[PDB]
């Protein structure tokens, strides 16, 4: 399924690969929450480094609050094309439509997380 018109901004192929790879590392390190509801809670608590969403989430309305919340909290957010690919990156057997990489300033992958953040920020103008 093609990216939903409401899925903005959409990471290109390269940035998608960069994001999914960082997601896999955060999953291994347990620096990751999965699901729209868990993502929301990280934002409400101010512990989200960035938000990842699936552009083929169906129905799309389930995740539409996240861009609003991220703009409110000045947290970078981005869509990747595939919930199936996001799911496996997250280390689970199911599709995942939203994920949040959480704050850890002593993280072994902090620099990879800031590099993704910088790329997303460029998409967000």
């Amino acid at each position: 399924s093609a990216p939903n018109p409401k899925a903005f901004p959409l990471a290109d192929a390269a940035l998608t690969q960069q994001i999914l790879d960082v997601v896999q590392q955060a999953a291994n390190l347990r620096q990751l929450k999965k699901g729209a509801n868990e993502a929301t809670k990280t934002l409400n608590r101010g512990i989200s480094e960035f938000i990842i969403m699936a552009a083929d989430c169906e129905p799309i309305e389930i995740l539409l609050h996240l861009p609003l919340l991220c703009e409110d909290k000045n947290v970078p957010y981005v869509f990747v094309p595939s919930r199936v690919a996001l799911g496996r990156a997250c280390g689970v057997s199911r599709p995942v439509i939203a994920a949040s990489i959480t704050t850890n300033d002593a993280s072994a992958i902090k620099t990879q997380i800031y590099a993704v953040k910088d790329k997303i920020e460029t998409l967000l103008i």
